[PDB]
């Protein structure tokens, strides 16, 4: 998996941001987040969401159907809100908005 020419929207500085975001709330170190991993990056983002809410979140980019967030799976969540995809203030449209890139610059 080469991010760079996957994601061709992003910018390299964006993509590395997405891929710190990502490794900090990878907890366990093993390149995915899970939803209880998801539930306390909400936690620390100031917008925790409910349990069904942070399940319908990785359902909308969980394009493998293992239930947890690959890092392709991550800029998807990215790749969403850019293409305008995203329902107004639904989880994944925080978690973009409240993380440090802004996909519409
Ligand atoms: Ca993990
Ligand atoms: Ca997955």
């Amino acid at each position: 998996f080469n991010p760079y020419t996957e994601f061709k929207e992003f910018s390299r500085k964006q993509i590395k941001d997405m891929e710190k975001m990502f490794k900090q709330y990878d907890a366990g170190r093993d390149g995915f987040i899970d939803l209880m991993e998801l539930k306390l990056m909400m936690e620390k983002l100031g917008a925790p969401q409910t349990h069904l809410g942070l399940k319908n979140m990785i359902k909308e980019v969980d394009e493998d159907f293992d239930s947890k967030l690959s890092f392709r799976e991550f800029l998807l969540i990215f790749r969403k809100a850019a293409a305008g995809e995203l329902q107004e203030d639904s989880g994944l449209c925080v978690l973009a908005r409240l993380s440090e890139i802004d996909v519409s610059s």
